[PDB]
């Protein structure tokens, strides 16, 4: 099973699924092989009813689409639609939060409130919304209105791009026409320009894609901002991860999907319902996280992470998962079928994301606590039904220190330099104790043995003194393999990095180091890494494409990960992707995305499926950036 | 060549392309066969990087997507993205016009103006914008602002849906949650919900698709409204169609694409530049239309239609097409390559729609006349270069009476009943002289011999006394085969229909009938058919799904045609589609779209590739509607 996942708890559950005859994602992948090479290379188009069109990567006809679309057009159009789809998910998430903040401060959703007033005011200030003399609710109404306004054209560009990157970067982007006019505007324009008989120039299409990726960045940054306002900015927390966080004698409830609007209320209403659960024979309600909504409540509340991404069905296979509470994105719809075998109650909550066979409980922010109670009573009923059934929870977990929002990182560094917190970090980049920074982001992918690329790359970079930060299921992968346990710093980190993590942790009174990898949150909280990197660029007076900072979507899957990778390139980062995106069928598109975009944004994709080679390539990119700053490497 | 096209001028040009070795769309289709059956049936998904996933229509594995997406989910998700893409094109078009109207009345685009003040005021009144005491420019600014506001969420739903359908229809739609909240909002929500791990219930997905199709209807209706304001509401015109409208001794300029913002200025600036063209040796500039922008200037100015859709390359093969001026949508990008052989100057004008190898001349509304002159001088230069070259313009054209906006139809009928213009039409539906109404819409498709389905179906319906109206390339097909020439009424029309077309034409002083088919304009001007049908529903006090009105996208191609077909169903019409959409891989999705949606919206798709059978099925749908009104049939 280690060919499927490197996570030992997942391996144990794959053995249980196998002997119980429960089909998993890996089994459905095997059943799909060999996969279509036209689709794998990007040389397939179904954009009109004259299709499907495909183009042989090599050989004879077909060489061109029926309408005359070339390989480079077809590849670029498909990629652009992926970016637009990713942007549509993160900005649906962000819009959900904007509407929740608005309802809350309009007195329409009393379960929600301004928790982080300081962040509310800083965001207002960043957007140019006056705060002096204003009620918090009015400031928040104006921030929510500004959030919603960024979805459409108006007399300013998308402010969750132009106000979150340094002016020099905005200028570069504007010079190439890449600043988004409106988040949903760009999504629609991508769908328009990529429809039949429209844009048919690869560079033009890909410039549109870069712009739409910044609409995705805006949605991510907006979602982090709004979720921090509503639910609190993360600070360092200690918890655990992997399936051993499930407890046979508790009602185990996973929150799964993405939006803390749902997850965060499940967490505190579950505390309220402890005696109800104890009346049912349980010790209490054990909320555990799956996927980004699990990252959200891990970061803010220390809720333990059960699993992530590709292995999400395995939590159900334990037999102890009483409920899986879903909102949207990245939920394998297989879970509704597996629930029939495992007894888990799968509950959908959002009208635009239902799964046949799952129970749907409309969640309305206006009724959040009551809706959460209904949902949790289904979970308790389910717990009662498995009274006396054996379960198989692997007794496998790791310790996870997390909660490293950018604010938390700055605060930690401020213990070393109170009025110039970034300087101790930059000092150690300059003296070589920190070689550079790498952000691990994005998914697992069934094509890659789960977590192998993240851990292989992260080990090599940590030994080379790279400061590693992670989000989403990259953070999930690293947490489940111990990379967020400070007890593993000696093993994992180069001496320079160890010295820095120790100096920071000791100054923060830990009696020990920060963990080897800093968990910066969910995938929208990639925006926190942008905030940190933009702050470093501003502090250094250079653009982001001069910083020794890279990104790696080492096991990417979702359209959202494609969008994040593309905005990472657009804001100036060398960006590794560890799975093949459907671009190999066009050399001109590949050359743009891996080479000539350097002349446009300074960032570039590094496509590399072999993780040791990817680590080398990421180190070379970091070291090239070091050299260009005149630093030793 | 008649297996490729039933148009004799196209056949002649296919012979010329063949002996000159110029590859055409039909040759690229042949090179694509056999096409992928997974894509053809809809059983392919590339929504994440674990894909491509496919499902065998029948047999053994693969049976399910890697994430657990079933066939019905995958089919419904792909269809929904097609609808969203269609909506994105029509609403990009409509947004373009809204921005042009705004610039014009802000003094920023002097080449544009309020031409149809009456329509401006009626639209304002329909939207609830006060006109009394207001300057036209202010009313128009408010209409443009309302147009732009319909793209995003706000405190009203999309008014270019709710104000253009009768209240009883809006109520039905609202009861099912189908009224769009914002045009680009719905497009993005479709892209979100159809991304991996999101919506996975076919009925839920398809309800989202119906709603997004109404966002497409809104974009169409908005585009017609705004184009009528800016360029004038069509009234009956007489012109010609097919390749014989090209003139060897003139500078032949085709306008191609969709937006009259461009086409309409090409038309009047070309009149200005007659002596310039005559100085170059030409008799003048002969502007001819291709595709919907050609329909727009045909409807408003009687510009002759050269060709449409699938045969658009054939205009270039004549050797006489000096320029092809493009904005966006439905332009085969092959034209840029063919231009190298034919000498035609292909000129793109919109930043989001470029074609490698074409000359790009930025068109800015603010500089429209100057930009048009630059474009037309390229055309004259090209004419000069073919001094002495033989050309082969087939001497084949038809007479086309067109310009039947809904206003024009009502006005025509008012000659028979001044204060109740719809009543003479309804009287003849009741007495059986008009059996029902059929709207032909949408594209040609290389899979169907060009125009064969439109003409075969239209002949059968006309003999059965159906009032036939047409838009887009369905109007193009029928015009190029004589169905818009009143000289063919005796041949084509049943006695009852003939009696009605004659009575109306004689009352309009024609000394003869209206033509056999009424051309209601471009594809956004399908909205004119909605206006007519909604007016009939209102006049009769019944919803649209009780009217003997059907639609046929007999040779559909574009995602836009899928969106139009879907909103035709959503507003209550039996809607034929004459090509296979990628739904056959899921019986549950097919059953929803062809049967159980009747219980939701009263409309339904009729998938039928055989046009004689399609005509029978459309007549049965009309006659069922007649029976349900208690009428003989
Ligand atoms: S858009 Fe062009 S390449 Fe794509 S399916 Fe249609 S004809 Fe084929
Ligand atoms: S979304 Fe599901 S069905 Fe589609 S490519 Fe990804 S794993 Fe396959
Ligand atoms: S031919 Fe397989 S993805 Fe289209
Ligand atoms: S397998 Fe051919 S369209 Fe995907």
């Amino acid at each position: 099973q280690n060919l499927k996942s490197t996570d030992r708890a997942v391996q144990q559950m794959l053995d249980k699924a196998k002997r119980e005859g429960i089909q998993t994602v890996w089994d459905r992948y095997e059943a799909m092989k060999p996969q279509c090479g036209f689709g794998e290379t990007g040389l397939c188009c179904r954009h009109c009813l004259q299709g499907p069109c495909r183009i042989n990567p090599f050989g004879d006809e077909p060489k061109v689409g029926i309408c005359g679309a070339t390989a480079e057009v077809i590849v670029a159009r498909g990629l652009d639609r992926s970016i637009a789809a990713g942007a549509a998910g993160h900005s649906g998430h962000a819009k959900h939060l904007a509407h929740t903040l608005k309802k809350a401060v309009q007195g329409k959703a009393a379960s929600y409130m301004i928790k982080d007033r300081t962040k509310l005011h800083s965001i207002a200030k960043r957007l140019g919304i006056p705060t002096e003399g204003q009620k918090d609710e009015d400031i928040a109404l104006e921030v929510a209105k500004a959030a919603l306004a960024d979805f459409h054209e108006k007399d300013t560009p998308v402010l969750w791009v132009t106000t979150v990157l340094p002016p020099s970067r905005v200028k570069v982007l504007s010079a190439h026409g890449l600043i988004p006019a409106g988040i949903d505007h760009e999504i629609a324009e991508i769908m328009h320009r990529t429809s039949m008989g429209c844009d048919a120039d690869a560079q033009n299409l890909l410039l549109g894609g870069l712009r739409c990726s910044l609409a995705d960045l805006a949605g991510c940054y907006m979602g982090t901002d709004l979720a921090d306002i509503l639910f609190g900015t993360p600070a360092p927390v200690v918890t655990e991860s992997n399936l051993g966080v499930l407890k046979a004698d508790a009602v185990n409830v996973a929150v799964h999907g993405h939006n803390p609007v749902l997850s965060d209320i499940i967490v505190s209403v579950s505390k309220e319902m402890e005696n109800e659960a104890r009346a049912a024979g349980a010790t209490g309600i054990n909320v555990v996280g799956i996927c980004c909504t699990g990252n959200e409540v891990l970061m803010r509340h220390g809720i333990p992470a059960c699993t992530h991404s590709v292995s999400q069905e395995m939590a159900m296979i334990t037999g102890a998962l009483d409920a899986m509470i879903l909102d949207y994105q990245c939920i394998q719809p297989s879970v509704a079928t597996i629930a029939e075998c495992t007894g888990t109650t799968v509950i959908t909550t959002m009208e635009m994301s239902k799964i046949t066979g799952a129970t749907h409980v409309n969640f309305a922010e206006e009724a959040a606590v009551e809706n959460a109670k209904q949902i949790l009573r289904l979970a308790i009923d389910t717990f009662k039904r498995r009274k006396g059934k054996p379960v198989e929870i692997p007794n496998i977990k790791t310790k996870v220190v997390a909660g490293f929002s950018t604010e938390a990182i700055i605060n930690a560094l401020s213990k070393l330099n109170a009025n110039d917190p970034l300087k101790p970090l930059i000092d150690n980049v300059v003296n070589g104790n920190i070689r550079g920074v790498c952000l691990f982001a994005g998914c697992n992918n069934v094509k890659v043995p789960q977590d192998q690329n993240f851990t292989t790359i992260a080990r090599k970079l940590l030994k080379q003194n790279v400061l590693v930060v992670a989000t989403g299921c990259g953070a999930g992968a690293l947490m489940r393999h111990g990379f967020m346990d400070p007890a593993n710093v000696d093993e994992l980190c180069g001496d320079g990095l160890k010295a820095v993590l120790t100096a920071i942790g000791e100054a923060n009174g830990l009696g020990g180091p920060l963990p080897p990898v800093l968990h910066m949150g969910s995938c929208v909280d990639n925006s926190r890494a942008v905030a940190l990197v933009a702050a470093l660029a501003n502090r250094l007076g250079v653009d982001l494409d001069r910083l020794p900072v890279v990104a790696s979507a080492a096991e990417a899957m979702h359209e959202k990960a494609v969008a994040i990778g593309t905005w990472a390139v657009t804001i100036g980062l060398p960006t590794h992707i560890g799975v093949l995106p459907p671009i190999t069928g066009s050399l001109p598109v590949t050359q743009i995305l891996t080479s000539s975009v350097k002349d446009i944004t300074g960032g570039y994709f590094i496509v590399e499926l072999d993780p040791e080679t990817a680590a080398d390539k990421l180190l070379a990119a970091i070291n090239e950036r070091r050299a260009g700053l005149g630093l030793p490497w």
